[PDB]
């Protein structure tokens, strides 16, 4: 059985992330989405809220599961019998930064990273920019899953 | 039942390519190396020679096979009942160019592309630069598998 | 009386190009599309025709063929601005060199716009290549252009 | 009636910025410099003042402070174009994301211009940093700004 | 009488840095490693510790010396009667950022900057990423000189 | 004695090249400008014309000499008792390409490469773009040494 981990803060999950999840679940026997908890930045949504939002949006992916993770990612991956990470990239400068992390993760733990190019429609979407825009009344409903948008309006109120 | 195609001209295969093959073979049930031939431009090596050099250096990968082709890569992929391409990247400029072809390939045929970061040792190795340096007498033995180096020197002489 | 020139080979014009034309047309009183003679699929007249067909709804745009220095083309028509679309940061680096050169020699400025997201991967070159091998590029090209491209391949 | 907004923190405005203002002013009937309140050296009023002082020769330019979404600022003034300067391909990538977002949510377009070559290395941040340690940045800043910067450091 | 300054925070020095030091020392009559301290931000290591770690791994470079400083790098350079800075680069984004500082430094003080490309093996090594990975238990022994690794582990414990 | 080689086609030498030559001659005891002859592309100026133009523009650099070179650059460098190359860069994408060549040259012959950032005024100038512009009556006199411009007008007639 093949498998990969899709890591991120997902605060909140976007349609870009979801596209990556779907494409991973289509090519690996199992996919684990790792929602990374950071004690430093606490973000807009709690880890449990983030997990629930992802589960709602991935309800039709039976071979994908969602968990919280903390600390060194390659430990999270290897603890679950896997040794691949799958991540989306939206630009060359994204690649450069992620490349050093991928080479580091391969060096320290033998864990591989597979990158997928963003769907063209979501090349400009990020969690941070979506939150920023929404905070000032901008409409980001076309960039987020249905599950997220309603919950986002709520947090803003 | 998972699988991916690793495409290239492989004229000749490099250690960088072999690294990608090994990493693909580790993460997918089957891997097909697609030796893509330009029927209008002979390279340095014939199709038979390219395939032999790849086979000799992949003998320890039981789930990898090598086949040639031409025309649209996505047709090669789909006619084998697969839907994924695996390719290596070295730079951010690599990524921009490949992103465009990856997005085109997904658009016209639904085929996805997964990129892996080059092993650091091979980030400067290319088929073209290896051929160029060897043409002028530089030592490229450490960048090419054994199956390649002296065949290359033979071509040049 | 504002104006800009949108240059390119446009062989053929894509929906990515048309997007840039419309955006230029929305912000400048006068837009001239400059079809540059440089070697490819469509003749200059054919390219001009495909563009005119696809830009009928833009009253302040016209299409002309051009040769020689782009800056001469621009200045001989009383303008001093170029409008061009970009997809990547590598696009910017290459175009930046030409933009600074053009400003240096003739005082002609260049305004760049970011590609629409949907057309990130579309280029004349790649569309021709894919169509040549039977790939469907109908969603990447103006309706008129697409039929004409089929015709060339036959 | 064409127009564009040139946004930034301008803390302080540099000769690189002023170059972009002049170039925008040359191609659009109306330019509004938007001084964004976000945390730094000069107050909003001070930044506005330094810009007005340095743009007296541009009759079709005015300077206003802004808060909230840039697209709201732009649309509430009847415009739908942003003009911004770029130095590198990395600049383009970051700005491209915001430009496509801004177009998506409000239909506001963005036009980028390449920096003048002489100002490739100038930024408000680096000029302040260097001046703070006694480096001479007088050739990188408008005459007025430079005196005012000295004053802040004293 | 030729000479160059190799600047950095070196918190801690990496094998990538050491490679740059060695290459500078090979091409200039004297090299000064400038340990630049932010008087307002303690790093992980004190100035004395940073200098010791660099000295212990450069003992075989007779024409290299190590000194700390703060403020404008160009003043450090000129007060030693020198006019050149030598720095390593890994990426094109590295280059854009350093180009801006190099052009500023030439403008204000006439000091030139020479960049060298990272050794391929170290292209993913940074002081910050090494500290981050070690903080969470990853093995970074092969990216840091002997003079550094266990001191780092000691800091973390 | 320290030294470096400054390689290029220099067809014709530009003020950007000259800035690099001056900065190299200021930091190394000797500099050799290697005018690379290519049998494929024959260019606008003969090798001897290119050498003469460079000598005129570098008349006040007594520690810089100009020679023609052919074949593998690292052989040219090592044959002259040197093991450094100095080259200018005008952008990050220039760096990426040159980086692979620098890593290759270091690998095959132990020859180092030092890069210098372009003077801001010449960031847009190249031999090719200068020739192209001049061919159609554009004025590139501010971008080329005095020696070149007159000779360029002549070739165009
Ligand atoms: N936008 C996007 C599209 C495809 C794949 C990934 C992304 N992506 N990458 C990082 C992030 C983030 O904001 O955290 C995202 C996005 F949020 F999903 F858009
Ligand atoms: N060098 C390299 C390393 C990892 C994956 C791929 C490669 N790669 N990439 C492009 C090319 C090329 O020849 O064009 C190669 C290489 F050839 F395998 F080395
Ligand atoms: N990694 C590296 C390799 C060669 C030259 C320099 C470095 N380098 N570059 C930046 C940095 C950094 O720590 O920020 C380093 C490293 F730290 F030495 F590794
Ligand atoms: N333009 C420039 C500026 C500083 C250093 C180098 C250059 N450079 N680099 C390559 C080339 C070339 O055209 O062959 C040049 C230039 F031609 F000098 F501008």
């Amino acid at each position: 059985m093949t498998g990969a981990v899709c890591p991120g803060s997902f605060d909140p999950v976007t349609l870009g992330h979801l596209d990556v999840f779907e494409r991973a679940a289509a090519q690996f026997d199992e996919v684990i989405v790792a929602v990374l908890i950071n004690p430093n930045k606490a973000g807009m949504f709690t880890v449990d809220e983030r997990i629930e939002m992802i589960r709602e949006s991935t309800a039709d992916l039976p071979n994908l599961r969602v968990e919280s993770g903390q600390g060194l990612l390659v430990d999270f991956v290897r603890e679950r019998g896997l040794n691949a990470i799958v991540k989306g990239l939206r630009t060359g400068t994204d690649f450069e930064y992620e490349l050093q992390m991928a080479q580091m993760n391969k060096h320290i733990a033998g864990v591989d990273t597979f990158f997928v190019a963003t769907a063209p429609a979501y090349s400009f979407v990020s969690s941070s920019l979506a939150k920023e825009v929404a905070t000032y009344g901008g409409d980001v409903s076309a960039l987020l899953p249905a599950s997220v948008h309603q919950r986002l309006l709520g947090k803003l109120r």
